[PDB]
């Protein structure tokens, strides 16, 4: 039922999912001036050398590139995190125009898109149990701006026509998510939630300061995807972002400056 339209978009989600008005909802605006530099924060450890991508799926809201998370192969640690978080999937949120599309904002700035690399805490055994825990997930968020192409993105862009509509999937092996990372791993971090229903308050958000650039042609291909299934009226998959939510009783920490 939920989606991103006038009638079922973010401002409606609270009726099915009451925590949408909770105390640690995401995304948020990152006020860079009031983010607290924490010299005790560690460098993020991104260990994606042995990542095994499996498949790409249009789930009707976005597309997910899924990984084999049945061993410690692509893991996130360090940073604000205790213990080890395994990559399960990544996906993006993007706009109908270059001036919008990110979920997090930085001093109210919206990026064209935002990449979420979703990881679950191995102490909880699997993703489904992890999302019921307050430290269950760690999502690495990376902003996308439009400029020069991201060559490491092109494999993803080129398979989108094979997953145009809801429920379509395609094999997607040997994709290296290191090609989606900017040079710096400087980040902001704060406790929050899934940005999509069920909006569970289980995420440590780690948002990189440095965006990656992607070309106008790459983001255009995102915008040709469909939220509908095959054989249904075409509604372009665009503006699949949730706006900034109240920060409430939270502090955003900076690993830099
Ligand atoms: N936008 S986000 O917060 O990074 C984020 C997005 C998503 C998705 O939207 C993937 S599609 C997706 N469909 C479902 C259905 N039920 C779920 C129940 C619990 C948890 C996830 C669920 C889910 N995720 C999954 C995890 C995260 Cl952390
Ligand atoms: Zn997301």
């Amino acid at each position: 039922h939920w989606g991103y339209g006038k009638h079922n978009g973010p401002e409606h989600w609270h009726k099915d999912f009451p925590i949408a008005k909770g105390e640690r909802q995401s995304p948020v605006d990152i006020d860079t001036h009031t983010a607290k530099y924490d010299p005790s924060l560690k460098p993020l450890s991104v260990s994606y050398d042995q990542a095994t991508s499996l498949r790409i799926l249009n789930n009707g809201h976005a597309f997910n590139v899924e990984f084999d998370d049945s061993q410690d192969k692509a893991v996130l640690k360090g940073g604000p995190l205790d213990g080890t978080y395994r990559l399960i999937q990544f996906h993006f949120h993007w706009g109908s125009l270059d001036g919008q599309g990110s979920e997090h904002t930085v001093d109210k700035k919206k990026y064209a898109a935002e990449l979420h690399l979703v990881h679950w805490n191995t102490k909880y055994g699997d993703f489904g149990k992890a999302v019921q825990q307050p430290d269950g997930l760690a999502v690495l968020g990376i902003f996308l701006k439009v400029g020069s192409a991201k060559p490491g993105l092109q494999k993803v862009v080129d398979v989108l026509d094979s997953i145009k509509t809801k429920g379509k999937s395609a094999d997607f092996t040997n994709f290296d998510p290191r090609g989606l990372l900017p040079e710096s791993l400087d980040y902001w971090t704060y406790p929050g939630s899934l940005t999509t229903p069920p909006l569970l308050e289980c995420v440590t958000w780690i948002v990189l300061k440095e965006p990656i650039s992607v070309s106008s042609e790459q983001v255009l291909k995102f915008r040709k995807l469909n939220f509908n299934g095959e054989g249904e009226p075409e509604e372009l998959m665009v503006d699949n972002w949730r706006p900034a939510q109240p920060l409430k009783n939270r502090q955003i920490k900076a690993s830099f400056k």
